[PDB]
RNA sequence: GAGUAGUUCAGUGGUAGAACACCACCUUGCCAAGGUGGGGGUCGCGGGUUCGAAUCCCGUCUCGGGCGAAAGCCC
RNA sequence: GGGUGCGAUGAGAAGAAGAGUAUUAAGGAUUUACUAUGAUUAGCGACUCUAGGAUAGUGAAAGCUAGAGGAUAGUAACCUUAAGAAGGCACUUCGAGCACCC
């Protein structure tokens, strides 16, 4: 849902951040970008569903980084809530 | 008048010079820079002169310009 | 504010490598290569020798090719000391702008 994106208080923008969040477990919901390469996501999706956290799956990557407040698009976003 | 190494240029009768570019070592994380080494050239082509022609001479191919009715001639 | 290009498939910054390396100085050492140079007189032109080539003139000996052998430095290669860097990719944290133009 690129509208609890768009919303929401506390988010984290790349994929790379994203896992090192995960590593912590601070987060409340991932929202992850189907279009974006699966070495990217498959690796980010694991340690989420192994955490036990909600994993999302939105069509474009693009319009995700929008919703996030980027100008470039995001392949995974977190909100850490 | 222009034609010379991959390129940009020199070479005003003594077997072809430099810069940049290429290869090799330095140099195993990968490039760049750098510092040392090497390789490469019917000098557009063919004759002529000469011991020796990139250089002078004749012919000829390509390019730019000029003169001319044209053929041709000149730079 | 504008025109491009690029950026979470990571802008940018710092750290870490790079490295006590390249290298500049002060020495040690005297072999390998590269480069430069070879009395006077002829001569445009000479380190010496050899083998081909080729030779008009000048010369004791000529310009090409292929080898081999000599000293003087100047060099890079090897040691010691004191100094001694560096750009980008990859790495590690931070994560949103940066480069060119008016
Ligand atoms: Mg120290
Ligand atoms: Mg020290
Ligand atoms: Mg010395
Ligand atoms: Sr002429
Ligand atoms: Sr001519
Ligand atoms: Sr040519
Ligand atoms: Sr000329
Ligand atoms: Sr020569
Ligand atoms: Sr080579
Ligand atoms: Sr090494
Ligand atoms: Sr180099
Ligand atoms: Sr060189
Ligand atoms: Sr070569
Ligand atoms: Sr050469
Ligand atoms: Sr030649
Ligand atoms: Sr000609
Ligand atoms: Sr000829
Ligand atoms: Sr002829
Ligand atoms: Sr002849
Ligand atoms: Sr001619
Ligand atoms: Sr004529
Ligand atoms: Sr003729
Ligand atoms: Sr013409
Ligand atoms: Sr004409
Ligand atoms: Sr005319
Ligand atoms: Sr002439
Ligand atoms: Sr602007
Ligand atoms: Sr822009
Ligand atoms: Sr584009
Ligand atoms: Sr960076
Ligand atoms: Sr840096
Ligand atoms: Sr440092
Ligand atoms: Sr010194
Ligand atoms: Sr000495
Ligand atoms: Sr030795
Ligand atoms: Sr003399
Ligand atoms: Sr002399
Ligand atoms: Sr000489
Ligand atoms: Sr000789
Ligand atoms: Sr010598
Ligand atoms: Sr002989
Ligand atoms: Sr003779
Ligand atoms: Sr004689
Ligand atoms: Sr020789
Ligand atoms: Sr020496
Ligand atoms: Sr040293
Ligand atoms: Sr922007
Ligand atoms: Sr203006």
């Amino acid at each position: 849902s690129y509208d609890k994106v768009s919303q929401a208080k506390s988010i984290i923008i790349g994929t790379k951040q994203t896992v090192k969040a995960l590593k912590r477990g601070s987060v409340k919901e991932v929202v992850v970008a189907k279009d974006a390469d699966p070495i990217l996501t498959s690796s980010v999706v694991s340690l989420a569903e192994d955490q036990g956290i909600s994993v999302s799956m939105v069509e474009s990557m693009k319009k995700l980084g929008k919703a996030c407040g980027i100008e470039v698009g995001a392949a995974a976003v977190a909100i850490i809530l």
